[PDB]
């Protein structure tokens, strides 16, 4: 009574082909630790400074990849005393029913589905990235892939979709990186807050070790988790709501901090990012120390593209390179402000 | 890695419990005969009434093969106006954090003893099918699965999962129809993205058999639709229906649903799901053939108890959510059979 | 890669097997006690001659069955002389070419079905331990082991294999005692050399119950010893024995033997296992007390058949065997021959 | 579990084959190589086929130092001589000792056999990618998924020819393969093997991914006898010819592979010399059947035991030094000139 709707069964490399074979080096390993360690810090209140997640909304093109990591590496060691920067390497997208699930799932964007191969090219962009010195964030979608990249990740998000499910939030648990949780589509905080409290727990559940196998996985729950506020039928980023999420935090006994993402639902509309960013700049210059961190959907050339232009973005529309520039200068200048 | 995974321990693989509990033939054609017989219902080319009823969750053998005893003598007794379906759930999803069900937990005291429960829940879940009795359960877990689903007639993605695409994914390649829950706060719409989603071919990562990871190519799952399981408020009388069927249509999909008599519906309130039984009798006994279904947490003794207490728990009683106890559940599914004869005529 | 490789197919790992057809408690007694026993009289501390007795190959787990059950009422009348333990042999080893054992072709067609051989034969190894009666098995390939040697309370290691570093590892690491035959050409020194090796610890690669390969390390067994089967003439005869037992000292181990009375002792002629027999039993019966142990190919029904229709019952399709009537007298004759020597 | 001690983690095949793919390069030194023994071996190609290198690998550095000094006489002696590396990784004793470098890379008997597939990997797909064919042992039946791309010829062990396991092996590798005669110098059991390996079979493996599967191999045409000696050297062309009628008698074709060393040498590495003068002489003779020879070569002469180690000298069985390996493979193909 097995197997009518499963079609066919393809062989896929165990972590530990995609491990030896690009093992991370010691400039890798040691941009992923430290910027571990500061987003802890950031976190536990000892940093004024503000993480900054920022680079493309999804990886199709691993040129225009490395050259905008090229570009953002500049700022990072240049505004280093304000913002903590990350580059948003999003390998899995979440489709609201049908689509292209990004990089690993089909890298040729032919519906050839060459997995084996997403999972080379995306661990060694991931690599080579961090190699610069330019720590990474990927969106953890899939339960399995997490084994071939999760090494080189040095902060993860749980998509809007799946905040809620409890597989993921047992993911969370075990991850070695910090973890954000974004609000519920319907605007609400409550699943984050919750998602928050279960991904700090210990869990015990059924995952893949890195041989491929299945296996009893025991976690220790992670401390280091955090919403992330990306609007609901409306933006949530104002001032006011800011606060909202604070007394809701506090009410649930948990650190009253947040990451405000500039897109999707909080710009309705890639330039409205910047608007975002005057607002959200007002606040942190203002003494509003509960923003920690700051999301932006931003690359190479502006705008969007379907199915082929380069370093444009075929997902969700971003900002180009010069406002990119622009609005990491407001950032840490609020920082400025704030200190 | 593993800075934060704290200990890795051995699994059996998906053989070896299919090799120490196979199908014998009459539960291999309980599972073949009750997966047709809802297909037919979801084309629309029978009357009947799916009832998916029993337990919130499965915690002990005993009075699970208790209640199916009894179940099976009304699905014998009703079977030309009922397709009765056991709830046989071993996974439990939580708001936060709890007893996540009889497979992960299986002693109920954080031992994690995860083999033995495999290897309950399947035993379990053969002893109910050779019996006669087809058996229900919410796919919550990616590698669960491969371990249980040849025995599953019907299977639910629960409603904190319902826009999760992993679920949406292993609901494309599963052999059993799906009903996807509108969204904890009474969304239509996820569901209605999630059966033309899981109605399409997926290519993604999923465990096999043999316990190892590979690239699973799926053609899509048909036998998928609605379940109203209540919001804010309940959302399962008419005016909510003819929402929720104007909206399949204009989505292109069959106006059908199955209604959830608890859990939201009820307002968390077992004894409500009587009510909700009799306004629903009626839309069917009215003439409503959208109603394909209904699900009822009905179980040996009414109401619920707390594993967390510390206490030895009473006999045939839930541990999670309140359900009905066994003499409303007779009556319960007396009306259905009598509102789906009525509908007829 | 893979040029002259055609087909790979999925094999059922062993812990399905020992998921499907756990040891019962009678089982895990009987091989418990009949891996001590053996030891016992490896060391010297028991004057009972361990004898291992039945079928060249398994091709029928029903005669199978009917052999124990008889066997097993010999068992207990002769216990205070005998350690009977069936063989109980799946695999086998040829020459050229032919039906490899039950596991690897247990339709007896060149079906290779070895999922159901490997679920017959360990089905059928339950049986028999569950009854009472202790098995004993050739270890040919590296894999099977895992799914077998859980009921297994004496091994053997092939007259083709005595040589090879692959087979004195798996000795190493099994929780059975082991017999090493002498070598075709009918010389000891591969034998001695073997126990030696099997003896020390080891580490190589293996496969374990769950069908993944890895890095295994072993004590090493010491309650391994030589097989006597002949080479180009038999080497039963007391002038032999004395031979080896000369060469196990001039090794270092316990100066113990175990004759087989079957295949080159016999010349491949099974009624002369009645002859090998008369003349061991002489030795026994003369106080030659470094004799530990024999090998006998006994079937329900005597000598063989081919493969081709139906088969005839409880005849071997391998090698020709004694039938029952001997079998039983064979062992009475063994007993008594334990009684004179003491 | 009464007698195993611990079970530590292994790489799959597949994870070697990733970190350390084939090259263009040495993809086609295997190829070639292959064929070209292939080719001597169905009888045409009047050229002889030496196996030459050191009885182990113990070096890395050493071992490619001998191997680009062999490659430059492969280059040389080319239309004389196939010459093949012997790049042994795993090594059968007569009871324990060191199994070679996969077993045990670090010769501490801490058996880091993780590390001794990532260096043996790495050091064959080296030698095939300057150009260079190898050959080795196959005693393992695990460690083939590892190395077997990389592998021109093997041989199974003389301890090991009547195996069915081995056979099997045999039956299903992509190259050619010699089988040694028994070491009491008797050569059925090889005949055996030879129609054995050229057969399908079906038995369990191991996959590169590191599972146990079922497998049915097509049968092996491309394998020969190797003489090794027994109590006595069997290289005399009186041997030769006994083995070449006993092989006719067989249907299979009347060719062989010499040995110079181990029971042919009688075990004094010295006398590899005389087996080659003698050896020689046959080829000059016209000798048609002797399509390949197997000597034991390093970079300086003689053996040692297991304190740090000589540079270029055996950690195994003894072998001759580097000079009295040119003028031994300018003997052999100088024979070749005077058959041709
Ligand atoms: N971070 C991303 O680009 N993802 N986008 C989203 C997701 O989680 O699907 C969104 F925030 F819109 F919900
Ligand atoms: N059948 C169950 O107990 N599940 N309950 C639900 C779930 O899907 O989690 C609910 F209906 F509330 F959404
Ligand atoms: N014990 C067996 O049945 N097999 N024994 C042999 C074999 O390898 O056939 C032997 F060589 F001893 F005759
Ligand atoms: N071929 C080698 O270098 N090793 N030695 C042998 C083998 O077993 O192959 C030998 F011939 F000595 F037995
Ligand atoms: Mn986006
Ligand atoms: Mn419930
Ligand atoms: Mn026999
Ligand atoms: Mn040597």
């Amino acid at each position: 009574n097995d197997d009518l709707r499963i079609k066919e069964i393809k062989e896929l490399l165990p972590p530990v082909a995609l491990l030896e074979k690009f093992p991370a080096t010691e400039n890798a390993a040691n941009t992923v630790a430290h910027a571990r360690k500061a987003i802890h810090k950031i976190l536990k209140g000892n940093d004024d400074r503000l993480l900054v997640v920022i680079g493309p909304c999804s990886i199709h093109d691993p040129v225009a990849a490395k050259e905008y990591a090229t570009r953002l590496l500049a700022l990072r060691e240049e505004l280093k005393d304000e913002l903590e920067i990350v580059m948003r390497v999003y390998f899995e997208k979440p489709r609201t029913t049908v689509g292209w699930k990004g990089l690993i799932n089909d890298p040729h964007m032919d519906n050839s589905f060459q997995i084996n191969d997403g999972l080379r090219i995306a661990r060694k962009l991931l690599l080579d990235i961090n190699d610069s010195g330019l720590p990474a964030a990927g969106e953890f979608l899939d339960m399995i892939t997490p084994q071939y990249l999760a090494d080189l990740m040095s902060w993860g998000a749980i998509g809007a979709r799946t905040t809620e499910s409890q597989v993921h939030r047992e993911l969370a648990s075990g991850l070695s990186c910090p973890v954000g949780f974004k609000n519920g589509t319907d605007g609400t905080i409550k699943v984050a807050i919750d998602a928050i409290n279960a991904a700090g727990a210990p869990h015990c559940f059924l995952s893949v070790t890195k041989w491929g196998h299945s296996a009893i996985v025991n976690t220790s729950g992670n401390g280091d988790c955090h919403i992330i506020l990306r609007g609901g039928k409306e933006p949530n980023y104002s001032a006011k709501h800011v606060a909202e999420v604070k007394e809701g935090l506090n009410k649930a006994g948990l650190p009253a901090q947040v990451m405000i993402d500039f897109s999707h639902a909080n710009s309705s509309q890639f330039k409205k990012q910047m608007d975002v960013c005057a607002d959200v700049c007002q606040q942190i210059a203002g003494g509003e120390k509960a923003i920690i961190g700051v999301m932006v959907e931003s690359h190479l050339v502006e705008g969007n593209q379907s199915l082929l232009a380069y370093g444009k973005s075929i997902t969700d529309a971003c900002i180009g390179w010069e406002d990119t520039d622009a609005l990491l200068r407001q950032l840490a200048n609020a920082v400025k402000a704030r200190r």
